[PDB]
């Protein structure tokens, strides 16, 4: 493995550019482990919590323990803004430095499923984005954890290019 | 590369544990690549943003366009709670499956910084978070981004454990 | 890194797995670096000979130099099958071993394209396979290759999984 | 990990060169995970098909069930070309690009073992291309495979540079 | 995965560079998997063992069975030179080429703890630089190894750069 | 990536073993980056220092400035073990954990080799260990590095196994 370092780099531009490509958008979350669940607290300040998800069919699924911190808040206010991102490739343009990543960002609003069969399907889809083992649920495990469905009512990517030139 | 499949597996608990260590915490923010930070946006409701990032001495260093989006909201709420995770680890314990993972979250707000000087210090924190190669910004490069101050006013982490057992 | 070592497996089946999925069998086509092209020789007899490659829209495209060796016998016969795959992964059942693959399969008829610019056109389905950077060639260049076209009349997959039991 | 792009690339050749070192083709053979055999069709046409293999003493073993699509075509034509590829690294001289591999390819006639010991001596060799795990055997499946024998007439190794300059 | 190749480096210095930073020091020790004993033979000339180890609190931990090469040359001179070394990286200036490693070197004197239960805490600092896992010790495993303590009188580090330009 | 923790690990023995066959002791040096060298320092004491190398036919080269440490050293006794290590495997037997590494150790007696032509010939053969880059040296460099030239006298190697089970 190698490195390249510059004596004389000279700062620039960032750039966004926004992903159209629905799937592209996907992919991302597809690729991402844990997503950062954006709540508003019981004040109107942000909380950002990192979360494990699943993503089906514009929804994004997630399970909680039914208390407390986030779901007081969630309970005030439900709508969430979930934001995906996979690290940063470094490229060199033949000089040119250039640090590249991308997100996806998902609005929506919290349910907590209530009906016991549809938590167990859900909770199988958040199980499916990490493994392909069988997972079971006892009926007291389902009673003892909240699952949160959120159709996606609103989902965007954006490429950022942070450059700098000799 | 292995991988261990399992028929029978039962979903259990999910534990978070709170990381005390103040030096674990920043050891954490130090590994990321990237923060997610949520902003309040002009309705209410949550706005969570990928960023990249430096840290040193209890502060959080960012910048951006001088413009739009999550300027306007700062300018209204300029509190952000900005979150930080290394990926999960897999653990099987000898059977038992625990997905782990450790994040930061620190909370405070922001600042814009003006002066020129100060904001090529702040710029240089953030690149060194990145490379070790020595940049330079011309005046108008300064002038053309915001450099964000954030003096973290409380600073927590998590670990997250979610467990199933044979 | 670590390694589990069994002191009693009993070798079992193997059985292949036929893949159906088109996009999955593209999936595989489109991770694999080369392709193992088959040409039979002037003789009867197989002739295996790996090549760079690439793919859109149930085509294969390939360059080589203007002779002789696989070029005489296409001359004489242009049927090929055209083979991928990716390397094995090895999965611990829980005891059970089973080292798993997949591969696809393409058969069709080659053609060499003469046209200076359906040549380039090709060239660059092969190159963006590799790498997302700009090529040109010079008409000499294209002069002096070969590019093959090779509209895929049947296309399959299959899975293989080797098992061992304790 | 880092990327070199650039904008103004010329293709140029692709020569192959001849692996003459017949340690240096072993060696290839021996980091190789599969293996692709190429075996005439019953109506004269290529079929390349990817299986695992051992490799001692200018010998190749394989295996398979006892039937059908690959046997039929063996027992008409036994003549095999068994092909092996390491992937390809990317060299940049100092601008040029150059892609490169290298390969082995094996001919020989094929056997199926039928004494039972000499089967399961042959699929040690194939095992322990794999793994340093103690494989037994049970007599029904010993039966029940067919072990293929290819003691290796001519064995070649080529090295493929693919180039591009500035 | 790439690499740079040159036609025409001029081979320079090597530089060694003192690192003072204990804690620097120490990570270096913290990060190596094993540890290169040096040890005076019973005629006077050098001997040289790997072995693991841990630190702590400027004492370093081995073990070993009760006898004999190294035990004998111990007990005619217990000075040691335990020495640490991560590997090289490659780093090109942009041209120049420099590759660079760091190590750890610590001289002390070697007790063998003879306290059960002192052997024991000190099983578990060597144990612990390997694995979190917990591990007991019979009384006859205790009994029938040697555990060294070293107290470290000296521990330095430095980094080496070996240096071509074009 | 996993790992695989216990609860209940009972610690065994180590035990080495001798490694008798020479291509496989030169295996484990030709994999090396670095080799630790054992000096015997002015006062009777162990001094072990890592260094790059080449090797070949039963010769170990090294380079270094023209002074003074290690040379006086090796002025007053020339006799020096340079030993080589592979990092550590871990092996589970299915239960029972190994750690596992791979060693070997060279004695010899050190030259340095004047002749400026013999000097760049051993250059050569170190650099060859780290590069397929062609490396100049002028006059003042060759001047200006000492060329340790060992012919190994004693060349061993040996494999240690740290054992626990459950
Ligand atoms: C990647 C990973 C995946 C996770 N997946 C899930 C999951 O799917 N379901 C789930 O319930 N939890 C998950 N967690 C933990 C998730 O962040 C927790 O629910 C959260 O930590 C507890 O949520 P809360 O709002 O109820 O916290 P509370 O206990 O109500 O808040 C207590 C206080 O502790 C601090 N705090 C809370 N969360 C964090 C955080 N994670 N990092 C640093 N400080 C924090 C804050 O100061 C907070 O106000 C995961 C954690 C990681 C790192
Ligand atoms: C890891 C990585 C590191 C980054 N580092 C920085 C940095 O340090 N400084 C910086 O300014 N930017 C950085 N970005 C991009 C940062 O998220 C942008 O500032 C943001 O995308 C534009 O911010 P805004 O609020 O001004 O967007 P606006 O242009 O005001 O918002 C337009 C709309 O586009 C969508 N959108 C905005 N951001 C995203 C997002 N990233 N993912 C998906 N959809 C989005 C939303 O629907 C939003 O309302 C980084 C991105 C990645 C992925
Ligand atoms: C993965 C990789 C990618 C490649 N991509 C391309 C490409 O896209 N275009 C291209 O033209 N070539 C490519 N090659 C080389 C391709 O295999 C050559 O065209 C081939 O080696 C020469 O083809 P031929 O039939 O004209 O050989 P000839 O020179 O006509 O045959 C001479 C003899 O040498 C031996 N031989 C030929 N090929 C090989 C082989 N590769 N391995 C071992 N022995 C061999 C055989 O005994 C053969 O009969 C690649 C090689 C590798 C390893
Ligand atoms: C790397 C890996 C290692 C393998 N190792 C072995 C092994 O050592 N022994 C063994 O018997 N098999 C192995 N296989 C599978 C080997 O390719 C099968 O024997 C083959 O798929 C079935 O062979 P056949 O000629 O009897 O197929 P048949 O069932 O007779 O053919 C049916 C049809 O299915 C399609 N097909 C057949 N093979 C493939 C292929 N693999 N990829 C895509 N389509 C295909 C073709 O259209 C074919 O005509 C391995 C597969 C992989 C990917
Ligand atoms: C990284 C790794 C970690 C290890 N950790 C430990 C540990 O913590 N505790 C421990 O006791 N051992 C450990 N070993 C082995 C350690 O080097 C042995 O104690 C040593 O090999 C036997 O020591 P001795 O002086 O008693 O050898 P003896 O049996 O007394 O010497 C016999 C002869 O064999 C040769 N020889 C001895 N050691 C080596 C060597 N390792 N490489 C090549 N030839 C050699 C020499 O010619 C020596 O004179 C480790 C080995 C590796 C590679
Ligand atoms: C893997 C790697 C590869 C190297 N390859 C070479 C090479 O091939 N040629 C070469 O000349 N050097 C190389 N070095 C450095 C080699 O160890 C130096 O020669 C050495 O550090 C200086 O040697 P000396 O005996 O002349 O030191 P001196 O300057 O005479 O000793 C000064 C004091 O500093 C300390 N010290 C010396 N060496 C080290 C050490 N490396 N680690 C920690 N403390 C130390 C000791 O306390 C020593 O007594 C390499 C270093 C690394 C880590
Ligand atoms: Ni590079
Ligand atoms: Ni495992």
């Amino acid at each position: 493995h190698h490195h390249h370092h510059h004596e004389n780099l000279y700062f620039q531009g960032m750039k966004t550019i926004v992903i159209e490509d629905k799937q592209r958008i996907e992919s991302i979350i597809l690729q991402a482990d844990a997503c950062f669940v954006g709540i508003t607290d019981l004040e109107g300040n942000p909380y950002v919590v990192p979360m494990n998800f699943g993503y089906e069919n514009d929804t994004l699924y997630l399970h909680s323990g039914p208390e407390g911190g986030k779901i007081e808040m969630l309970q005030r206010n439900n709508n969430v803004c979930i934001t995906f991102s996979l690290g940063h490739k470094l490229v060199y343009q033949h000089c040119s430095y250039s640090m590249r990543s991308e997100s996806a960002m998902c609005r929506g609003k919290v349910e907590f499923i209530e009906d016991m069969e549809e938590k167990r399907h859900a909770l199988d889809i958040i199980m499916r984005h990490y493994t392909k083992d069988q997972f079971s649920y006892s009926d007291p495990a389902v009673r003892n954890v909240k699952v949160w469905k959120v159709p996606v009512d609103q989902m965007t990517g954006k490429v950022f290019g942070l450059r700098a030139d000799e």
